[PDB]
């Protein structure tokens, strides 16, 4: 695999630590997304074990709702990451443009996530980094999990918003950590922003540690219940996916 097997299209993103361009595999005209990385910024951060370890995990996962990593290859000074391309764009931007999502749209995204996660929780992998900007949209408008920068094996410093008390209180945690994010996320899908939002890192900790959230009046009781069930402080109180997938509100509003 050489960078000359591909035809770079329009840029879709920037980082940290390279760029993501549209691209067409020359011989098969196969459309995809290609992530670039400079070995320079790589060792300058030393996170090379992660890249190898993250690419490691993602490369061995199969799900309609999990963005696929076909392959990769490095050259003179670059690292190349051959990724599945998501036509409809990023869920984050969408939320930005619409402000929030009606119950039907929210309820379905959750159902798709629940499966993708139910799946990960059986391959013994925990995402832990579920957040809008980690979600993209398939051409059919369906949800796709994109990043694995953290996702680890278990039972086992950035944005504190989607992390549960255990993660934050440096405590011992497991697969139920993702069920807390699903709650937070659900809330954001419906409210327009996270439950434990704060102008300061410090005070978010407090809001999250003490599980302090309230709903806007417009939030329906069907939702409030689910979210509340999902945002239980004690990881054991956190329901299990099946139950989530089979919650009244979920069923009464989902497409799947
Ligand atoms: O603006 C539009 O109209 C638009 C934007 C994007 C798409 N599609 C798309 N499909 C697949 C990927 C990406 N984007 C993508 C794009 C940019 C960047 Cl900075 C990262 C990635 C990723 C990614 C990743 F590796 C880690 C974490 C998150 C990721 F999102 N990986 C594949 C369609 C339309």
């Amino acid at each position: 695999w050489a960078l000359e097997d591909f035809e770079i299209g329009r840029p879709l993103g920037k980082g940290k630590f390279g760029n993501v361009y549209l691209a067409r595999e020359k011989q098969s005209k196969f459309i995809l997304a290609l992530k670039v990385l400079f070995k320079a910024q790589l060792e300058k951060a030393g996170v090379e074990h992660q890249l190898r370890r993250e690419v490691e995990i993602q490369s061995h996962l199969r799900h309609p709702n999990i963005l696929r990593l076909y392959g990769y290859f490095h050259d003179a000074t670059r690292v190349y990451l051959i990724l599945e391309y998501a036509p409809r764009g990023e869920v984050y931007k969408e939320l930005q443009k619409l402000s929030k999502f009606d119950e039907q749209r929210t309820a379905t995204y959750i159902t798709e996530l629940a499966n993708a996660l139910s799946y990960c929780h059986s391959k013994r992998v925990i995402h832990r980094d579920i957040k809008p900007e980690n979600l993209l949209l398939g051409s059919a408008g369906e949800l796709k999990i994109a990043d694995f920068g953290w996702s680890v094996h278990a039972p086992s410093c950035g944005t504190l918003d989607y992390l549960p008390p255990e993660m934050i209180e440096g405590r011992m945690h497991d697969e139920k950590v993702d069920l807390w994010s699903l709650g937070v996320l659900c809330y954001e899908f419906l409210v327009g922003k996270p439950p434990f939002e704060a102008n300061t890192y410090q005070e978010t900790y407090k809001r999250i540690s003490r599980v302090e959230f309230t709903f806007p009046d417009f939030v329906t009781e069907g939702a409030r219940d689910l979210i509340s069930r999902l945002l239980k402080h004690n990881p054991s109180q956190r329901p299990m996916l099946r139950e989530v997938l089979e919650h009244p509100w979920i069923t009464a509003n989902s497409s799947k």
